[PDB]
């Protein structure tokens, strides 16, 4: 259980998330929030990366009361169930969402953080958080052009091999393959 509440926010942990995943948890941290359709990409991953439903507890109440966002009375009220729900502690078997699964849902407006980076940010953003990853000029051009193509998929795996089928909870298996 090197995976828990704690460790999900660590470098060590979260370097190995692909980018849809990192877009939700800065998401997470700035609004101490997160939307319908982030909650549920998140969590899902969280719970498939092996995070328990007593961690998760911990993870978004921690997150979601941070900073004096809201009440403890309130993440009880508003969100404990929901979350409860997602590992069945209340009977669907909800899997963790593939790379189709997130584009198939409706593309994020302002104050969303689900969905897929590649397809839902400008360039500009993109370079930013690219260079931020330690990757060239000629690296950055070479993704932005499978951006170009609408080939998101093939997009994050460049990234994934410039910084070390279709599925994000693959991208952390793979990254974590390589750490240990
Ligand atoms: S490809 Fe699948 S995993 Fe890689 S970023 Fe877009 S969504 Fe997240």
């Amino acid at each position: 259980d090197e995976i828990n509440a704690q460790s999900v926010w660590s470098e060590e942990i979260s370097s190995n998330y692909p980018l849809c995943i990192k877009n939700l948890m800065e998401g997470l941290k700035k609004n101490h929030h997160l939307r319908y359709y982030g909650r549920q990409q998140l969590s899902l991953f969280l719970k498939g990366i092996g995070l328990s439903a007593d961690e998760a507890l911990k993870f978004w109440s921690e997150a979601f009361t941070r900073n004096g966002n809201m009440t403890m009375e309130k993440f009880n009220k508003e969100l404990r169930y929901s979350f409860r729900h997602n590992y069945g502690l209340e009977r669907i078997n909800y899997k963790p969402w593939d790379c189709h699964t997130i584009l198939s849902k409706p593309r994020p407006g302002r104050g969303d953080y689900h969905g897929c980076p590649f397809r839902d940010w400008s360039h500009e953003r993109l370079s930013a958080e690219l260079r931020s990853m330690k990757l060239t000029q000629a690296q950055i051009i070479s993704v932005l052009d499978s951006c170009q193509k609408g080939e998101y998929t093939i997009a994050c795996t460049k990234v994934f091999e410039m910084t070390h089928i279709a599925h994000p909870n693959l991208y952390f298996e793979r990254s974590r393959q390589l750490q240990k």
